[PDB]
């Protein structure tokens, strides 16, 4: 029996820019770092970079991750990293604001405002196509 | 700005037996079903599975989504997901008993006992190659 998520880990090409990025640009504390990886924490999140030298990224499909942010951040994050030149692979049409960015090696990101209650509050009302609840 | 992760989403090939497998042999909650995708939840994981008929799995690397698991409980767990059949990825040799397992489409997936701190502490005393702590 399973207690919820103990960690994240991403296959990164260069460890130093995946490091500078996710400590950097997206706060997450470094706790540890050695020549073939590091260990992020942010939050209760346990983040581990797992260097892997020929990679090169993932494939094209809809598998990402999403980070929480309050809503009264939404608009400065969104507006610092677009001026630092991230790239976007998706423009918002769900229930509460999202930035969805791209990291170094092509991972899919997400800054999200909401959690799982407030998206089965937002669906209760405005169902996709033949939802069904329990 | 960020708090933490919000929601981890997966592509799946085929939402049937994705569903079947978080729900019944994970034991995630299912919490929302529709003709694209579903919603289950596990201790404060919020889990999204996007369906993509044509999807075909992820490619070759290290990139992992790991689950808590408690010590007492984990033989059990592995040798249960071993007699239904399912395909592992990895052998442990790090600290913390580890259960390397495919899901359906391909993902891979880990069972681990302990945390970052746990992790932390036998580092130290016995650290990667170059390692740094701060
Ligand atoms: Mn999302
Ligand atoms: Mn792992
Ligand atoms: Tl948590
Ligand atoms: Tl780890
Ligand atoms: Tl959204
Ligand atoms: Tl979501
Ligand atoms: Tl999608
Ligand atoms: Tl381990």
């Amino acid at each position: 029996m399973l207690t919820g998520l103990n960690h994240l880990t991403l296959a990164v090409a260069d460890l130093p820019a995946s490091i500078a990025f996710y400590r950097d640009l997206l706060g997450f504390r470094l706790e540890a770092r050695w020549d073939q990886g590091a260990y992020l924490e942010l939050g209760s999140l346990w983040l581990c970079l797992s260097r892997e030298p020929q990679y090169g990224g993932p494939a094209a499909d809809y598998t990402h991750y999403a980070f929480g942010i309050a809503a009264a951040d939404f608009a400065r994050f969104a507006a610092q990293l677009r001026a630092h030149g991230v790239r976007e692979w998706k423009q918002n049409r769900s229930e509460g604001d999202s930035f969805y960015f791209l990291d170094p090696d092509g991972h899919r990101l997400e800054a999200h405002v909401g959690d799982l209650r407030s998206r089965l509050a937002a669906c209760r009302q405005a169902p996709y196509a033949g939802m069904r609840f329990a």
